[PDB]
């Protein structure tokens, strides 16, 4: 008996209806811009399967961002460009602004549009409940474009949070996980940083969906409300699920299992122990007590769960009542 399968209960045949070459990354054709219209200034950072420069644009003196693509696959890169094609426009998506090589060396970047990021050590510290709201209902406005347009993010974090907050500017970057979602496809769960992976992928579930980036928000908002990040914060993938159990109780998490017929390693059971289900209150201190409000918990309690079918959308999520001031204010023209 394998698990049960599962499918998106909303956006789930966007790409279905969608002409072949939408979601069909490995056919797209790059049209390369030129590798001389940019000057690298400073390594921003390194990773993975790239570095990160701070630019300049020398025909227009505009800074930018380089990502440089080591040789990671081919097909791995068609699919990030492809969807930052897709997404473009939308919503506090990162803009693509060109895609270059050297044609000596054949080395593929990818430019961005520069954010003028206010480091999330520090913003987390003057940020305020208005504040919160605002920025958690931009990301929920980034999510529910993306969603809507057949593709999963798999990384959402602060990290991948841009928030330029002198020009309350947001967005939403590093779309090199990101994959277009097709009802009963068997994703790779190795995806997301451990302290925002959702229990689909520690109990290893591969038949997930959009609402996996439900998790991956819901874990950051209670970082940012109660003030402690990460919140969920395992040693290892194993830990992390502990780490989840402890708040959310071991009982939910075995309806859980019991329901899509998953079967858990047997250490599991052993370090998974028996925890009670607490209250979000308990997490609410002096020092927090200014972020949190019944309606902030609510919101809260219907993201952090754990049947990925029974979370929020990124739209439900959009008219809960924790925006209901923001909603109101950002309704205009000028
Ligand atoms: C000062 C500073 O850090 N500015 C930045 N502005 N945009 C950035 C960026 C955009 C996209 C990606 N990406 O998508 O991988 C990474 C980084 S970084």
């Amino acid at each position: 008996s394998g698990p049960v399968p599962s499918r998106a209960r909303v956006y789930t045949d966007v790409n279905t209806h969608r002409p072949r070459e939408y979601w069909d990354y490995e056919s797209h054709v790059v049209e390369w811009g030129n590798q001389d219209d940019y000057q690298l200034v400073r390594k921003l950072g390194r990773g993975k399967y790239s570095e990160v420069f701070e630019a300049i644009n020398i025909t227009n003196n505009e800074k930018v961002v380089v990502k440089i693509l080591k040789p990671v696959k081919k097909k791995k890169i068609k699919r990030e460009i492809k969807i930052l094609e897709n997404l473009r426009g939308g919503p506090n998506i990162i803009t693509l602004a060109d895609i270059v090589k050297d044609p000596v060396s054949r080395t593929p970047a990818l430019v961005f549009e520069h954010v003028n990021n206010t480091d999330f050590k520090q913003l987390y510290q003057t940020l305020t409940d208005y504040d919160i709201r605002f920025y958690m209902y931009e990301i929920l406005k980034a999510l529910d474009y993306c969603h809507s347009m057949g593709i999963m993010h798999r990384d959402v974090k602060p990290h991948n949070v841009m928030i330029d907050h002198e020009h309350r500017k947001l967005r939403l970057i590093d779309w090199g996980l990101a994959e277009f979602y097709h009802p009963g496809q068997e994703y790779n769960v190795r995806v997301a940083s451990r302290y925002f992976k959702g229990p689909e992928l520690l109990v290893d579930y591969q038949m997930y969906d959009y609402s996996l980036d439900m998790w991956s928000l819901g874990c950051m908002l209670a970082s940012m409300i109660f003030r402690k990040e990460p919140f969920f914060h395992g040693h290892d993938n194993y830990d992390q699920l502990v780490r989840i159990a402890k708040v959310l109780g071991t009982e939910d998490l075995y309806d859980y299992i019991d329901k899509y017929n998953i079967e858990l390693d047997p250490r599991f059971n052993d370090i998974l122990g028996r925890h009670s289900r607490k209250r979000w209150e308990r997490f609410v201190h002096s020092e927090n007590q200014h972020l949190v409000s019944p309606e902030a918990l609510d919101f809260l309690d219907k993201l952090l769960r754990y049947d990925h079918q029974s979370r929020l959308t990124a739209r439900e999520a959009m008219e809960h009542p924790y925006f209901y001031t923001v909603v109101k204010d950002q309704a205009r023209m000028g």
